[PDB]
């Protein structure tokens, strides 16, 4: 060999910060990116799926369309924000067949037309594998970030946390015939609904917001940094769905488990005061910030 | 039973784009820019890729990759009359690659950024077998110009010289240990390519129709044609030809003409107007005129 140091080992964050730092740019960070203009905050953001890493040839294409704008769409809202625009950037090999394409396109007018957004344009290149990316504009009057948290603030989510990593995990035991809950949960992973109906109530009262891309656990640390705050979570408040429940009691698992380290939920982590809250989203509380370092489980702490 | 279906292959890179703006039931695909109306100006979409094994090779100098990266993106919005704003970079990248790789690549998209008064301001990072280079740029403008724009009687222009960048690949697959200053112009020109971004104003005052030439003047001239539904005539005499690539040819035995028309990646300006809007004070060259009909001629044949 030679010996020279490789991305490896630098780890993907540690290889964003220098690129942070080399850019000398101060917007980097968050989910989107804000941009000042006419008196509005512009969102800019961007997220990849490929093959071989996020689906494969044989998942249904109408889906990984919806898939692909769904994800983009989660980090704005996320934000505080409303998709407007997007561009699809696709890697394709000469052999694939027309219809995927046309199919993927398909599922992507559906969400773009769910999410009340408009692929405006995109590019193609010929390569071995497929490779999807999405670039996506939105806009708020009001940017909500990962720094912002108070002390004090309550730690709230989304719908249920787990069923994505379940139902990816079902679908690598490539089984037969999937019991109905089975199907729910693969549905869950494969097709995610961003939670675009938390956009007001974010872009209102939350001081600090994120989408749960990469696990609780993880995406909190993530949090809990940016803001420069401690974050105590409790376990047994983590919200559970019932296939989740009934999938780990099949296969002897723990469903705590799965809602703190499954990925994939695309639910919101937000934080305000617990007056804030709004009873008719199906948010629940999880946590709190108090003043400190880290994450801490019941007590306990725990990183990536 | 076997698959008789269709595959990309056969229905071609434009023919997929067809398809895709028809399943969108889109009005906007179509020009180099997406333009979307918004705050009484026109906001500008636009993307383009550089893959490695396609487009560069990891043996190229990475900064110099990165400072391409904005630049042939920054071309298209300057293309159709607008100003670049904020980028984003999505890269896929293998982790066996050198972090000074990366660093050096952003060096290079830093200097770009500063040079043309954008700003990259995120991205993304993906686990990929190649280099993969993917950026998203936003730009602005007070009056959109698309390839639809073309009147008759229009003369047609391109900026600086045309078939550098190709004597500059040609010379790079060389892989020479050394290169004469002329042969290094050329390296540079495919290497390094500078957007028109000088032209903005003029283009976007006085054009009908506007594109960059980024696969070569006859295939980006049809696009321009029939986008416009007009044909345009070119005199291959009049193109716009460098010391350096004339140069080129002699001494490796080329014509330069066919370069000027089929080399690709010079990323200039081709737009069309009435001679009379011409500002002498750019390096425009008129290299043709927009008559009545369909298709592209240079000298008569097509
Ligand atoms: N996957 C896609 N989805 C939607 N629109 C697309 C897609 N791919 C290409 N387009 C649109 O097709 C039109 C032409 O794309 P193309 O990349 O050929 O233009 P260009 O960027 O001008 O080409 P060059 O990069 O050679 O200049 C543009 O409007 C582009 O946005
Ligand atoms: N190649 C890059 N160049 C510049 N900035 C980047 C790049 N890749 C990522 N970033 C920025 O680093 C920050 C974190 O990126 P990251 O992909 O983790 O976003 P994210 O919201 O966590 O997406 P996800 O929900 O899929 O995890 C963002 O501001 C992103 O724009
Ligand atoms: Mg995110
Ligand atoms: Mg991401
Ligand atoms: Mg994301
Ligand atoms: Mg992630
Ligand atoms: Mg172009
Ligand atoms: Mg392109
Ligand atoms: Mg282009
Ligand atoms: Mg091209």
């Amino acid at each position: 060999g030679s010996f020279t140091m490789r991305l490896k080992e630098l780890g993907e964050f540690g290889l964003i910060d220098l690129i942070k730092k080399t850019l000398e740019s101060k917007v980097i960070g968050d989910d989107t990116a804000p941009v000042e203009y006419c008196s509005k905050k512009l969102l800019l953001t961007t997220d990849v799926l490929n093959e071989g890493v996020h689906f494969l040839r044989s998942y249904i294409p109408e889906a990984v369309g919806w898939k692909a704008i769904s994800v983009n769409v989660s980090d704005v809202i996320a934000n505080g924000g409303l998709p407007k625009w997007a561009l699809i950037s696709l890697n394709l090999p000469e052999d694939l067949e027309v219809s995927y394409v046309e199919r993927f396109y398909i599922g992507v007018k559906r969400a773009c037309e769910f999410y009340k957004c408009e692929v405006v344009g995109g590019n193609i290149s010929k390569s071995e594998k497929i490779g999807i990316s999405v670039f996506l504009v939105g806009e708020t009057e009001r940017f909500v970030g990962r720094d912002g948290a108070r002390l004090g603030d309550s730690v709230f989510v989304s719908g249920t946390l787990g069923d994505s990593r379940a139902g990816l995990e079902l679908l690598l035991m490539e089984k037969e015939e999937y019991e109905p809950f089975e199907l729910a949960l693969i549905q869950r992973h494969l097709r995610p609904t961003a939670r675009i109906d938390y956009v007001k109530h974010i872009q209102k009262y939350a001081n600090a917001s994120m989408d749960i891309s990469d696990g609780l656990v993880a995406d909190a640390n993530h949090l809990a940094q940016r803001s420069g705050v401690k974050i105590e979570i409790l376990s047994e408040k983590l919200p559970l769905s019932n296939e989740l429940k009934m999938y780990c009691e099949k296969y002897g698992k723990n469903p705590i488990e799965y809602a703190l380290f499954g990925g994939e939920d695309y639910q919101l982590l937000f934080t305000h005061p617990k007056e804030r809250w709004n009873p008719f989203l199906d948010m629940t509380e999880i946590g709190r910030v108090e003043e400190g370092e880290g994450v801490f489980v019941d007590g306990k702490k725990v990183e990536p």
